[PDB]
């Protein structure tokens, strides 16, 4: 049952190594996550033993190249329960995937007098393609406003969202706050009043279990980089009915049925939205991260980050003129800035002891705003992290600000 | 200088296999390419030891990451002699980079009366994304007529573009004639008539010299998975000043520069086009499978392909009942059919004596109604392919066309 971590860090090459001397205590998994070796020699095996282009009815390598593609496919449909293979589309990561939903469903469902509405939370790539899209529509662009704690409230919601809303996107967890937002009950209020919900899953899907069965999404997006799986893949869910209406993204081979020469046919769900050579090799990856991730465990992994966050916060409040924003109840990070510091020197300075952290606006410049800074600092974690890094941590921000103060 | 086939064939894993009790002879390089150890080890040192996201002022993995990112975009710069870094774009594929220019520049250029010339070999990612385009602007599509060998003349490339034609799109290389198109004379046929020429480059590039400013092309699109570099990754070059005045075809993080609540202003190129977390490590290996071609050479390379063509052309002419496609003059491929015998069936029976070839419509249903058949099999060749390989596939050809007239 319970996580070792000494076994699971072993499995990880790239964090036995030293940074300016010290001792690697790598604290953004928020921004890109780690592999197993698991993962590294899935690749491994692919690109010396198997590579090929996929496809029904060809040679010995190329029918093993299919079914490792399509057996991840498999492999994530079992993993979000969906319900079919046909609502599984490989893209090249959660922005990719969130630009589809906005290109063939909103650009097609949207009329003046039409609302998309958001948040101030979410990251960008879950922004600027809704305000593309209601400019290319003459729709209207509206926000949800957050509570004092920078969570959001189902009365907020109700009042937000109108008959005249026909799309609400939304993050599942905050990249910058930590915050889980109620997904289950918002896409509750979506349906009521008419419109799909779309979930921007990039920060959830690492660090918790998903069910898209139980939480009635309409879309939900994701990427590879962030849960132990290869850079440049992602997915986009959708459900079967919707994306069986939806017309392509993109347009090529392997997506068509028949081709003349002014007018086409596409393939039936899901290769209708994979044109041309796919990501063979990093979806299968992609898979082998799943199988690795599936081993130990969401829900351990879950219950770690969630004592390790209540662990950072007590620290963080035993030192004075730092601020932590966000809620209490949180995924596994914290955003932060010292008085009188600014967060892009808290971050060389830290990478000078060994500690590798990200500071700037995190992709969500409309929540800086309404957090009244520019930037922030932030230390994310996953499950190859520890209590005696976050003691680093604490320990480097104290001498941090006394380093600042004697400079003053 | 000269290329030593043995020494070339030692750093490709993949080649030294069986498949059926028989050594594995692979002949599908057109539909991907096997990779050297110098490109899988460059996969596993990055997340062996630099793996984290990408950008200026960060910690010591992220700045090893972005350089070698950055690194990686200089070395397609000089590969194919663009000017700028800020004309090469990352993208997933040749497919993905054609739908960029249809999408951001056709659909803003095209209006009632217009045309858009292509020609009847081009795959179906270089016919599509045009059909699309036309379709939603209310221009016309047009065709270049072909010669009987499957050439194409500059006096038939005059007779359909005109005045009215703003983009001719066209194939460097076919994937199933072989022809070399001249495109550079085609260049200067549409820039004097005032449109820009778009070049699939997907099965030039890995097999002879770019060079975009020797050509003049406006817009240059290729393929990682084709040239000994990672799946999921390609290439898109255009020239800086029609580049800076297209709008981005995705939009996210990454390739913003400001962002409020309705409205956002983009980075400058090529980052503009470049949404979301990159492909980190495919563009990586996509730099070191450059630094390995141009380490044998291209222009040695080249010459391989033409021996192995003329090799071959010469050995198929010595099988009665097989019709070969295309001309004399060519890349390294032969697509053909054998009499009386499916190709699938070809095509079964050849991967049973260990031979892997592709047969189908290889994404060109047009040119297969051209040449009056439904498919055809293609044997396509690199730089790890022998002559002994060859003679293996016509042996085995002269073979099957035994046991079809003996079952018959
Ligand atoms: C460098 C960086 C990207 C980060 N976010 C990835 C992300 C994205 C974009 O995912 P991507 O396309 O994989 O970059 C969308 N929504 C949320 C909630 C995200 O966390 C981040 O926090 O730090
Ligand atoms: C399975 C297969 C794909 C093939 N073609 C890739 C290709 C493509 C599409 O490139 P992709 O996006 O990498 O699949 C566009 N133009 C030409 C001339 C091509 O050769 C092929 O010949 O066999």
């Amino acid at each position: 049952g319970h996580m070792n971590i000494t076994d699971i860090r072993e499995q990880f090459p790239i964090l036995h190594q030293q940074v300016n001397g010290h001792d690697l205590v790598y604290l953004d998994s928020a921004a890109t996550s780690q592999k197993p070796r698991a993962v590294i020699e899935t690749l491994d095996k692919y690109y010396n033993q198997y590579n090929s282009n996929v496809h029904r009815g060809v040679h010995t390598l190329g029918t093993r190249a299919t079914d490792g593609y399509e057996g991840a496919r498999e492999k994530v449909r079992k993993f979000i329960n969906a319900k079919s293979m046909a609502e599984i589309i490989f893209t090249k990561g959660t922005t990719t995937s969130l630009n589809m939903v906005a290109l063939s469903y909103a650009r097609a469902n949207l009329k003046p007098g039409d609302e998309v509405v958001i948040t101030y939370m979410e990251h960008h790539a879950n922004i600027i393609p809704w305000q593309q899209a209601v400019k290319a529509t003459g729709a209207t662009l509206k926000y949800i406003p957050l509570q004092e704690d920078g969570t959001i409230s189902l009365e907020d919601v109700r009042e937000t969202v109108t008959s005249n809303t026909k799309i609400v996107a939304v993050s599942h967890v905050s990249n910058v706050l930590g915050t889980v937002n109620p997904i289950k009950e918002m896409a509750k209020i979506a349906h009521d009043n008419g419109a799909v919900i779309v979930v921007d899953g990039a920060q959830s899907t690492p660090h918790m279990k998903i069910d898209v069965q139980d939480l009635d999404c309409d879309f939900f997006a994701l990427s590879s980089h962030k849960m132990c799986g290869p850079t440049g893949v992602g997915v986009l869910y959708g459900k079967k009915a919707l994306l069986e209406n939806m017309e392509p993204a993109e347009f090529g081979g392997e997506m068509i049925d028949f081709v003349g020469l002014y007018e086409s046919t596409w393939k039936e769900l899901p290769w209708k939205f994979e044109a041309g050579t796919p990501i063979i090799a990093g979806a299968i990856g992609l898979g082998a991260a799943i199988d690795f991730l599936e081993e130990i465990g969401l829900d351990e992994i879950s219950r770690h980050e969630h004592k390790l966050a209540a662990y950072a916060l007590e620290r963080f409040r035993q030192l004075d003129g730092v601020t932590v924003y966000g809620p209490e109840e949180r995924a596994g990070l914290v955003t932060f800035n010292l008085d009188d510091v600014h967060p892009h020197d808290v971050a060389t300075v830290l990478d000078a002891e060994g500690i590798a952290v990200r500071a700037g606006h995190h992709c969500a410049q409309p929540l800086m705003k309404w957090l009244d800074v520019t930037a922030t600092a932030r230390a994310s974690f996953y499950l190859y992290n520890t209590e005696e890094e976050i003691d680093k941590l604490v320990e480097a921000l104290q001498k941090t600000k006394e380093y600042f103060t004697n400079v003053f």
